[PDB]
């Protein structure tokens, strides 16, 4: 589990969102596996607007925070879950770490700020959906 909070806004994983998220939504798109809705407390995370292939991420089923090189966000064949069947998850960028169910949420970040959000994974990898190129998170 996990969020990145921007503003008036809640960034989550779509496969993660609550009915409270659903009755105050601002934008959803399953491709990417994000979800974004409205809070009424403005949140502290700032976002990277960057082309950063390196940064930390956290790993809740480690308790640890760990160093990665990620690749570009990218369209990438994906594998069936419970829930999701397998299919191009676009936006996606890969990495070399440890991963295991429950981890959706954690954050990613760069010297420049939030680049995206634990989504993917398996076998020792993780994958992050981006979210840098979501400019109007910095807005209204
Ligand atoms: C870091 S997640 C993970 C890590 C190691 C192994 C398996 C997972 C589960 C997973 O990948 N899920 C469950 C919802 C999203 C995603 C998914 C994508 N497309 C279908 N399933
Ligand atoms: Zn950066």
């Amino acid at each position: 589990s996990g969020a990145i909070y921007v503003g008036n806004y809640r960034v989550v994983n779509r496969h993660l969102a609550t009915h409270n998220d659903w009755a105050n939504l601002v934008w959803e798109d399953s491709s990417r596996d994000l979800l974004v809705s409205s809070t009424t407390a403005q949140g502290c995370d700032t976002i990277a607007r960057c082309d950063c292939q390196t940064g930390v991420y956290y790993c809740s089923s480690r308790r640890k925070h760990y160093p990665v090189s990620f690749s570009k966000p990218s369209l990438i064949f994906v594998e069936a879950s419970e829930y999701y069947p397998a299919r191009y998850q676009s936006h996606l960028m890969l990495a070399v770490g440890h991963s295991e169910p429950g981890d959706c949420g954690g954050i990613l970040r760069c010297q420049h700020g939030v680049v995206g959000i634990v989504s993917t994974g398996g076998n020792g990898l993780v994958g992050f959906a981006d979210v840098r190129d979501l400019l109007w998170l910095d807005e209204e």
